[PDB]
């Protein structure tokens, strides 16, 4: 494993000019410097690097572009109302990120290593980390496999490289979700449950579909019941009354198909920690909710993610037809409780064991 | 919405050439001294194509192929005939396959014919890397890659597409042994399966090396509460045998979705059609059908069918704790091998048939 001790910096000559924190396109604009850390199978993990952001240079039989030998990470640094940079449940990312690897046959690293680098990076380009109490960095993590071999194998050359990206929001402003049964995003024996290129590619064709359609999301419905298990390539919440009429907030189960979002363990820590209302991880089905809709029984749906943090939804288009869901007329008290939570926790306007400093 | 054409094909040789390497060749580890790119981008549209010196490519950081696997990949051949005659087979369909596969990624659609010409003027350009060989050939790896830098997950509004060219001898007769775990499933229904797009790739390194960790070179893959069987490794699956009613048959899973339609697969159903010699099914088999069949005596052999081996016999399934053997090798195999003298009779030139494409 490499170390962050033998970083090796090449500042930018350079410097862009950082941009406007009220109208940005999320992961558009990017930094002046990266990361990038090689390794071989024959010499293991060579030194980091921080130099000016440019291009990779890609043998064009690299795994990565063929056979998608790949996955990344999202997590955020956010300036604190008290000028204090920090980041957000950062170890979390990079266990996920870790056991990704070894499913992918990527090489392994020292996560404290590389949480090392990346606060180096940040440090670097911290004035990108936008002054802004709805804005923050994007930090992407990304491993690649560069084996030149068009074989089918476990890659002998592989880089580890991050990317900062000054962020607004993803897209209250509800979205609308195609439902449509045909296409799957992730199933059981899969790799659903990991941020692995392959998860992605694949779901095109749908995003595509629900946009010439309407809507700005893909809702992914799972078996022969239609489960309900995210919303875009975000973790889905549920807040209503249950079959058995008591309040409750609910979120698919980790079985495998659903990726462990951070936000979404902390929902449900926050939830739990209320203990206003039930808390479940259950599996959901369309039944399951157009049969509460006409109940008058939803309050809000929304999706959880880094990007967003949270993120309403208001109607999706199903068999045909096109069903509200009254998540903004109902406040939505809860979406707003929650990222008013989080991003308090986030920019330091509240102290919690989630956040790390500089 | 447009094409490139290979009408305005700009070459540029490369002045230090590599020597060729020994006919007799490890897959895809070698590559020739040219390579064919072709840049897009959804405001100027197919750029020009070129044939330029093999080097490495210059990509965004950000760009979709390396976040989100916005790729997907194509394999053939040419061949070197007992004419010293240069050969495609079946090209066209190779191109309808990567095609419908750039639809499905939501890449940009181009002109097959274009692309097919592109493609035979860089193998002209590097013609004497055909092997001279008649157990040997030269692989032809088209790969389209979006280029789109930036990290949102969308519709690539920047892609690039290239081939690049090494010549090859085996992938690994030689049976394989195949590793048969139910928990992991290559393709879903309402999936990707059925295209060659990398994200149906990278997932799977995890079964191989657990495969090879236990003396496999291949993995079954598995799929339904049936345990249907559906692919060996990355090729397809046919099994021939006396099915339930006591009939010859030569029998491979149905394309509903989960099996990519293989260039050789359909070769080797037209050629039994063609022979009217037994059955020819596609349908389910599962794991059940097989072990019934094998404590039976009615199983007569299984292989894979693939561009990189054309057949590879299969002679053992380890499933359960337990190791399955297969008599393919105790059967000739006559017709693996009938299907690999017929289909390399042709390739090489020595039998004359539409199946190939001189240059
Ligand atoms: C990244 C991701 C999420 C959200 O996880 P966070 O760690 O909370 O950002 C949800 N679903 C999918 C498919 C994802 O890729
Ligand atoms: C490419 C491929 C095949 C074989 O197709 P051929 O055109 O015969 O080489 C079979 N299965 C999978 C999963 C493939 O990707
Ligand atoms: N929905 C978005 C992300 C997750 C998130 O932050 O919600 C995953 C795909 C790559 C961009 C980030
Ligand atoms: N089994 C192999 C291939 C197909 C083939 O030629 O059999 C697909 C994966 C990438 C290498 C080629
Ligand atoms: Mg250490």
């Amino acid at each position: 494993t490499f170390k962050a001790k033998d970083l090796i910096v090449t500042p930018a000559t350079i410097l862009k000019e950082k941009p406007d924190p009220n109208n940005l396109v999320f992961g558009t604009v990017f930094t002046d410097h990266m990361l990038t850390v090689e390794w071989s199978s024959e010499f293991g993990w060579e030194k980091p690097h921080i130099k000016p952001l440019q291009n990779l240079s890609l043998h064009p039989g690299s795994s990565a572009l063929h056979y998608a030998v790949e996955l990344f990470e999202g997590l955020k640094a956010f300036r604190g109302v008290d000028n204090k940079i920090r980041l957000f449940q950062p170890n979390l990312n990079m266990d996920r990120m870790y056991r990704s690897a070894v499913r992918a046959t990527l090489p392994v690293f020292d996560k404290e290593e590389l949480l090392e680098c990346i606060q180096q990076l940040v440090k670097l380009d911290q004035e990108w980390v936008p002054y802004s109490t709805s804005a923050s960095l994007y930090i992407r993590p990304t491993f690649i496999g560069t084996e030149p071999s068009l074989g089918v194998k476990k890659p002998t050359k592989a880089l580890l490289f991050v990317l900062l990206s000054p962020v607004g929001p993803y897209f209250f402003n509800p979205v609308s979700l195609w439902a449509n049964p045909k296409y799957v995003r992730a199933w059981k024996g899969g790799t659903g449950d990991c941020k692995m290129g392959g998860n992605y590619g694949s779901s095109l064709f749908a995003q595509c579909e629900a946009v010439d359609n309407g809507c700005q999301q893909v809702l992914w419905l799972y078996g022969e019941d239609h489960q309900i298990t995210e919303v875009g390539t975000m973790n889905l919440f549920l807040y209503w009354i249950n079959e058995d009429g008591e309040e409750e907030l609910a979120t698919p189960p980790l079985d495998g198909i659903i990726l462990p979002g951070v936000t979404r363990r902390c929902i449900l820590d926050l939830a739990h920690q209320w203990g206003e209302f039930k808390v479940s991880e259950r599996y959901l089905t369309m039944d399951d909710l157009t049969t509460a809709l006409e109940g008058n029984r939803v309050r809000e749906m929304f999706g959880s993610g880094t990007a967003c943090v949270v993120c309403p939804v208001s109607d999706i288009l199903y068999k045909g037809e096109t069903i509200h869901i009254p998540t903004m007329e109902n406040g939505p008290k809860l979406a707003s409780r929650i990222l008013s939570k989080l991003t308090d926790i986030q920019y330091g306007r509240e102290e919690r064991d989630w956040t790390i400093v500089l």
